[PDB]
């Protein structure tokens, strides 16, 4: 068959596991910080436990089990990976714990401390998150600052998936039939006849990357999204930031072509930024760049990544 995936999707207890803080809640639903301890096992995992809503008929068409599935599927270690699900009415999605949040965030607080490593690191990370995602026929349709999440300062991981949708054999590209959009990241192809391809994410890659070496701005601010595609169609883009060489510019701007097939492709974007993050400040000119590189209880017996390779 056409790739039989043969994934598996593990059920868990709400006893088993203990949630401890509200890290945020959205319309979708809440995310805790959690504490799972399997039974017998002398582990405790730190874990997110993702609750959500119902409905009068949208809790019922796979509220998220669409999510659990995409999410039970993807093995990488730039993508988030679904340690399992609760089947209490409002079916938890446990994950693993991002302990620094999103990037978006981390950004804007330790501007004046990020180094251009730090930078051109997460943003191969990205890349090689995306391109794991290509290879398995997802498109993530999402892709922004504050959907990719932050394990360590030098490890981060691709993490919303409520849009991602994997496409069919004969399928180049997906059709979203609606629904509230992020239009400031999409694809002007996208942003016209809800067209979405690897390469629409590479539109997304690139306000990312832009997101990401302003610091943590927000793109076309002021600006409604009600006429981002006005704009963009005339040929306006987002500004060079003061920390960019042409080279990184000159990268985002190939992000954003109008011809998507005249965009980079995520298995080059790696190796460019690849090529960067070895000479980082010919790249990167950051004021002071060389001076630049949980609330735990009782723990002891713990783990993470490290577990659910079971
Ligand atoms: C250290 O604990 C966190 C804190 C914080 N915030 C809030 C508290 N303070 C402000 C610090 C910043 C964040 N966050 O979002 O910035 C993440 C984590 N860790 C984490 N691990 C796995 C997951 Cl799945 C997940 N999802 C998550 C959590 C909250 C909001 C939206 C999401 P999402 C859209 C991707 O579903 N979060």
């Amino acid at each position: 068959g056409e790739a039989p995936n043969q994934a598996l999707l593990r059920i868990l207890k709400e006893t088993e596991f203990k949630k401890i803080k509200v890290l945020g809640s959205g319309a979708f639903g809440t995310v805790y910080k959690g504490l799972w301890i399997p039974e017998g096992e002398k582990v405790k995992i730190p874990v997110a436990i993702k609750e959500l809503r119902e409905a009068t008929s949208p809790k019922a068409n796979k509220e998220i089990l669409d999510e659990a599935y995409v999410m039970a599927s993807v093995d990488n270690p730039h993508v988030c990976r679904l340690l399992g699900i609760c089947l209490t009415s409002t079916v938890q999605l446990i994950m693993q714990l991002m302990p620094f949040g999103s990037l978006l965030d981390y950004v804007r607080e330790h501007k004046d401390n990020i180094g251009s490593q730090y930078l051109l690191n997460w943003c191969v990370q990205i890349a090689k998150g995306m391109n794991y995602l290509e290879d398995r026929r997802l498109v993530h349709r999402d892709l922004a600052a504050r959907n990719v999440l932050v394990k360590t300062p030098q490890h981060v991981k691709i993490t919303d998936f409520g849009r991602a949708k994997l496409l069919g054999a004969e399928e180049k590209e997906y059709h979203a039939e609606g629904g509230k959009v992020p239009i400031k990241w999409m694809a002007l192809e996208s942003i016209l006849h809800r067209i979405y391809t690897h390469q629409s994410d590479v539109w997304s890659y690139g306000v990312t990357v832009w997101e990401l070496m302003t610091f943590g701005s927000k793109p076309y601010d002021g600006i409604p999204a009600s006429e981002i595609s006005s704009i963009l169609e005339k040929g306006e883009r987002l500004p060079q930031p003061p920390i960019c060489t042409i080279d990184v510019y000159m990268i985002m701007v190939k992000c954003w072509m109008i011809d998507a097939d005249s965009r980079p492709k995520f298995r080059e974007l790696i190796i460019e930024f690849s090529k960067m993050a070895r000479d980082p400040q010919r790249y990167l000119v950051i004021q002071g760049d060389e001076r630049m590189h949980e609330e735990d209880m009782d723990d002891v017996v713990d783990a993470d990544e490290y577990l659910i390779p079971q």
